């Protein structure tokens, strides 16, 4: 029941992206 963002590398670049459980 928590959410979080994260990094991920696409198109040689680092986006950021939000998540959740």
């Amino acid at each position: 029941r928590w959410c979080v963002y994260a990094y991920v590398r696409i198109r040689g670049v680092l986006v950021r992206y939000r998540r959740c459980w």
